[PDB]
């Protein structure tokens, strides 16, 4: 069997991704944040606190047919970004582009926090992480993935993010008209149970590619690029009036700058981002500074290559025996 759906992004800096999902009988569609980063099928339901809720769209477990209680299963995940939610367990059916999985477990929020609740565009979680990260207690429950794997023609998820513009999410197939040249495959560990490989470089715009091992995870639900502070220096050393500002949090850079672009290196092959994707608008309505896309992981522990980096390749999340990472220019 496969898989296909629509992925957007939320708004027009590309903040996020959303797609849509099916859960229950009669189908209930919710509009989720497909996140390679976690392993928690989690929703905005009819059970989420009232004053929590602004203006997303609910899971109704007792309106389904196929919903059951999870006896005694409950579920807390915390983000990197100081974001949380939480709640109690349901199995249900969910689909996705006519993908079907029977028995899912659907996390349902009775508690989120303020940064869920300010973004209405987003009704909850789809974790596509290693299932060892799943945060339901007393007994760990699996992805949708890792549900529908054994039924897939072929073992795999593919990621295919667009710059201010529609996307694709494909589960057990490769479109081999989604991409130029060839696929590169690289090694994963699943230690810390994310999508983690090992870059071989990078180069700054028309830059000499510098060849160095950069660790860090394949995540869609991180929204920017974070890699080693030596990097993000040289990248930024190149726009002019561009610096690193304590008050805003990160490197920013004057809004009317050209940027340049950023490779990355896959193997011998190489991913070009082109520098309008690394421009996150102003830092306040109004300002002449704009955010960037290239931030220091210094403060977080690992290197993510988030949508900004993951938008400009064709990605393919292989689960087989073996995982393994792909990545192709489009
Ligand atoms: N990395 C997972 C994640 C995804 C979305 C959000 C937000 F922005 F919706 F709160 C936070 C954390």
């Amino acid at each position: 069997s496969t898989g296909s759906a629509t992925t957007t992004p939320i708004d027009s800096l590309d903040d996020a991704y959303i797609t849509p999902v099916q859960i229950g009988t009669p189908a209930q569609t919710l509009n989720l944040d497909f996140d390679t980063g976690s392993s928690d099928l989690w929703v905005f339901s009819s059970e989420t606190t009232a004053s929590e809720v602004d203006g997303q769209t609910i899971y109704t477990p007792s309106k389904s047919t196929t919903a059951k209680l999870l006896s005694g299963a409950t579920w807390s995940i915390s983000y990197g970004d100081g974001s949380s939610s939480s709640g109690d367990v349901y199995t249900d059916t969910v689909s996705v582009g006519g993908l079907t999985v029977t028995g899912q477990a659907v996390e349902s929020a009775k508690k989120v926090s303020s940064s869920f609740t300010e973004d209405s565009t987003i009704d909850g979680l789809l974790g596509l992480a290693f299932s060892t990260l799943n945060t339901v207690s007393p007994t760990q429950q699996k992805t949708f993935f890792d549900n529908a794997k054994a039924s897939l023609d072929s073992p795999v998820f593919t990621a295919d993010l667009g710059y201010h513009a529609p996307g694709t999410y494909n589960f057990g197939f490769i479109d081999t008209t989604a991409y130029t040249g060839s696929i590169t495959y690289t090694a994963v560990s699943t230690k810390q149970g994310f999508w983690e490989w090992t870059s071989t470089g990078y180069a700054v715009g028309s830059g000499t590619f510098k060849s160095t091992s950069i660790d860090g995870i394949a995540d869609t639900g991180t929204t920017l690029l974070y890699l080693p502070a030596t990097v993000v220096s040289a990248y930024w050393a190149q726009v002019s009036g561009a610096k690193s500002s304590s008050s805003v949090g990160g490197y920013v850079f004057p809004c009317s700058a050209t940027l340049p672009s950023f490779t990355f290196g896959v193997g011998s092959a190489r991913i070009v981002i082109p520098g309008d994707y690394i421009d996150f608008g102003p830092i306040s309505t109004g300002s002449s500074s704009c955010f960037g896309g290239i931030q220091s992981s210094a403060g977080i522990g690992i290197n993510i290559f988030g949508d900004v980096a993951l938008k400009a390749a064709f990605v393919v999340f292989n689960g087989a025996t073996t995982p393994t990472l792909g990545f192709a220019s489009k």
